């Protein structure tokens, strides 16, 4: 799999659980056209989004719907979701990591990119 | 000022300066309409985006265009911009500011909401 | 004021009121000697914790006292304290701004440093 | 393992190899008693650092050792190390995951216990 996603909960120091993230691909007329899509693991983890055919060079969105994991929770959320924006790009390595870390009035995002 | 975006970069230890910051309000249509925007000062701080009157309750994204920055200081980062979606106002006029900390694979951001 | 520390609570999106901050500095016998102290503002500032004649050249460490601030908030946090150990003054005098984000599993901390 | 360590590069978006990571545990006399120590593997991570017979309840140090890290990359640092200061607790779920993410001037660290 060339993109993962994994999320963590920095209120309860655990994988953020049934997290549903959604994946955008930039079409040419700047739309966002939907790419793939799932719910986080009980490892936090998203495996299995997307294949090496499928995934070309091109803009993505990911997308985190963070608001409702907060709310499943009983803790009220600041943001709508947390949305990560980037270029794939052949001339890097291969396997794209995407975590985030997750509080409800913050969050942060880190980039894994490896061989 | 309702609304204030800081941005601090984590590989200099320093303010991010002269980082675009563009502002968007979910219409009726849901589509992204244009609402504001400026860039950091030499204190990595963007002031008088809007106004009370005008920052009325909606969906606002504040996008920060961290790849036009980090390429104006001759690097190559992973990501397009840092994007901050939230309701605001919903329950009356607060006073927002979105934190961002930058670093080349990588940012942070908060939310500090106040109620005047 | 040549060393500052301002910390947020990442849960309420409010500044981390009351926060205690003990600063030590590393001895020629290499112990920790305890250099300065206080306790955040309702900004979530701590102004004043040396001068510039004090803030010699050093190894400092800045202990934020996190399970504290938590605890009186009738909240069980993960650890015991932030800790922010740096060189200063190394290249002559400097202002040092040390920044954390709390949350009850995590905390980040950033460093500003600037050259008046 | 009770106690695992996992340190990523936020400069360069990539596991954070071959950083040096010494453990304490804390005496009854409030020293800091030399517990377990390794070296992240090219995933970043770093394993087997101790047992769940010699984990006992106590406040532990974990010390990463992130000013040699940059140097080695030719990279100016802000930080002597980071350190994570905790009470393992039996009350709570059985393996702690200590995370940390590492820029010159910054870092962030996140607990993972889970079961």
């Amino acid at each position: 799999c060339p993109l993962m996603v994994k999320v963590l909960d920095a209120v309860r120091g655990s994988p953020a659980i049934n997290v549903a993230v959604h994946v955008f691909r930039k079409a040419a007329d700047d739309t966002w056209e939907p790419f793939a899509s799932g719910k986080t693991s009980e490892s936090g983890e998203l495996h299995g989004l997307t294949t090496e055919e499928e995934f070309v060079e091109g803009i993505y969105k990911v997308e985190i719907d963070t608001k409702s994991y907060w709310k499943a929770l009983g803790i009220s959320p600041f943001h709508e979701h947390a949305e990560v924006v980037f270029t794939a790009n052949d001339s890097g390595p291969r396997r794209y990591t995407i975590a985030a870390l997750l509080s409800p009035y913050s969050y942060s995002t880190t980039a894994v990119v490896t061989n």
